[PDB]
């Protein structure tokens, strides 16, 4: 729940580029083992869009894993990262 408990390894995105999407996330996290559709696009930090997002991985460990990757990039732009779980992440 919220960041933490054996399963439920969400992360959070906050720093997408304009028609930032899933595949996106998709490739970020092409690195690691993620549930079917376990990823999670509300809108951006304004609410127009989508530049914040989020990720459910089959793990709390392989969503930690991926707060390792620190920056990387999506489209064109350079993408905070933060533990989660689908509480945290559920803004729609």
């Amino acid at each position: 729940n919220s960041a933490d408990s054996a399963n439920d390894g969400f992360v959070r995105l906050r720093g997408l580029p304009f028609g930032c999407t899933k595949e996106e996330i998709v490739q970020f996290f092409s690195g690691l083992e993620i549930v079917p559709n376990g990823i999670t696009l509300p809108v951006d930090p304004e609410g127009k869009i989508t530049g914040e997002a989020f990720v459910q991985f089959a793990s709390q460990e392989l969503a930690e894993k991926a707060l390792g990757k620190h920056k990387e990039r999506i489209g064109h732009r350079y993408i905070e990262v933060f533990k989660s779980s689908q509480e945290e992440v559920r803004s729609y």
